[PDB]
């Protein structure tokens, strides 16, 4: 298990433009494309991103090229990140991975938000931590996916998304 197999489970793939959890329009392994409510506005960053016209369509090999360059982004913003950084730097590579799902799922500055959390995590206190984590209105948003998550960060193994 990776990074990339993680989301692919958590994001799924469409081909075609729809609409996430929050009624936003996104494309491929969740590349989320507008938050505006036209449809049009979509289709237009849609193109931009593809550098092509779409309309609305896109095909797999544009899907892993958005993902690639999303997930890049997320690592990136996270080194970036005076917060982030470094409870990332004290993580092992599993907990890494859950923190990279987060941020690419809700950006680096909501992240860096779970103030308390980052602490716990930072301080290897992975019982608290899961439980703080689960007092967010990402949890009660998207519990399935956000209690994989935070399994990761407890456990530090993938056990949440063997079978999926």
């Amino acid at each position: 298990m990776n990074i990339f197999e993680m989301l692919r489970i958590d994001e799924g793939l469409r081909l075609k433009i729809y609409k996430e959890t929050e009624g936003y329009y996104t494309i491929g392994i969740g590349h989320l494309l507008t938050k505006s409510p036209s449809l049009n506005a979509a289709k237009s960053e849609l193109d931009k991103a593809i550098g092509r016209n779409t309309n609305g369509v896109i095909t797999k090999d544009e899907a892993e090229k958005l993902f690639n360059q999303d997930v890049d982004a997320a690592v990136r913003g996270i080194l970036r990140n005076a917060k982030l950084k470094p409870v990332y730097d004290s993580l092992d590579a599993v907990r890494r991975a859950a923190l990279i799902n987060m941020v690419f799922q809700m950006g680096e500055t909501g992240v860096a938000g779970f103030t308390n959390s980052l602490r716990m995590l930072q301080q290897k206190r992975w019982d608290e931590a899961a439980v703080n984590l689960a007092k967010s209105r990402w949890y009660n948003q998207t519990p399935n996916r956000a209690k994989r998550v935070i399994t990761t960060f407890r456990t530090g193994t993938w056990d949440a998304y063997k079978n999926l």
